[PDB]
């Protein structure tokens, strides 16, 4: 919940975030 956490991650983790 910094940037992308907070939407990516924040509903369920969708899997964004790990190319970041």
């Amino acid at each position: 919940m910094t940037e992308y956490k907070l939407v990516v991650v924040g509903a369920g983790g969708v899997g964004k975030s790990h190319v970041w």
